[PDB]
């Protein structure tokens, strides 16, 4: 399938080179997979989600996304225009309040929720979790991310936006999950992207157009935006049968565009998520 004039990030993910605007993907499109977006929530009623999004959990007085951040991330995972996996099921878990903040304790509970909750969902092709959040190193946060992953969920997390080594951030520093740095449309490491040995992959993160609350759209930037590209890619690849929750991060690293990014610090992977789709 070919989507013309796609957001640059979608195009980049199906391309061997920067500077193209069409997104290419197998039409299975992540059908029969599920992605949990653990964030400020999802505006499920947005036309771009077509009935495939649902709020499953909140730790606050409402499950609505009163911020827009979670809705943007979800749109990058699986909205029809702005999404990588255009046919996936999207499940929202609101661990972040409408200011985009959340106590580590609520975030942990949300991770443990998904690990159980996937048993109440229909996801024959596999389960993915997108965590576009983080804070200072916490062994308890990392451990919760490691449980989610061990339970059979492909866990993708933001490296963080401090232009710093991500070893000092959680869940970014957890070895067993997929830690995602941010790149721009000229294949530069995004100026704010964290780096370091704990990174597994880069995805598009600068000037990323996606869904917003109030049924609209906007372009915003962060390893928050890169993460759902990789989460959506894993879902897509899982439905294609190419990989599984336990091996998807490795598989993505293995099949990535390699050596193409600029301003990658010595010791950080130079790998850009790529779907290797042959139209
Ligand atoms: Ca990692």
């Amino acid at each position: 399938a070919a989507q013309t004039n796609a957001p640059w990030g979608l195009a980049r993910i199906s391309s061997t080179s920067p500077g193209t605007s069409t997104y290419y993907y197998d039409e299975s499109a992540g059908q029969g997979s599920c992605v949990y977006v653990i964030d400020t929530g999802i505006e499920a009623s947005h036309p771009e989600f077509e009935g495939r999004a649902q709020m499953v959990k909140t730790y606050y007085y409402s499950s609505r996304d009163g911020n827009g951040h979670g809705t943007h991330c979800a749109g990058t995972v699986g909205s029809r225009t702005y999404g990588v996996a255009k046919k996936t099921q999207l499940f929202g878990v609101k661990v972040l309040d409408d200011n985009g903040s959340g106590q580590y304790s609520t975030i942990i509970a949300g991770m443990d929720f998904v690990a159980s909750d996937k048993n109440n969902r229909n996801c024959p092709k596999g389960v993915v979790a997108s965590l576009s959040l983080g804070g200072g190193y916490s062994s308890s946060v990392n451990s919760a991310a490691a449980r989610l992953q061990s339970s059979g969920v492909m866990v993708a997390v933001a490296a963080g936006n401090n232009n710093a080594d991500a070893r000092n951030y959680s869940p970014a520093s957890e070895p067993s999950v997929c830690t995602v740095g941010a790149s721009d449309r000229y294949d530069r490491r995004s100026s704010f992207s964290n780096y370091g040995s704990v990174l597994d992959i880069f995805g598009p993160g600068t000037s990323i157009l996606s869904t917003w609350i109030g049924g609209s759209t906007r372009s915003i930037s962060g390893t928050s935006m890169a993460t759902p590209h990789v989460a959506g890619l894993a879902a897509y690849l899982m439905t294609l049968g190419k990989t599984t929750a336990a091996s998807a991060c490795r598989y993505i690293a293995d099949t990535a565009n390699k050596g193409d990014l600029s301003n990658i610090p010595f010791g950080t992977v130079n790998l850009l998520a790529y779907n290797n789709y042959q139209a």
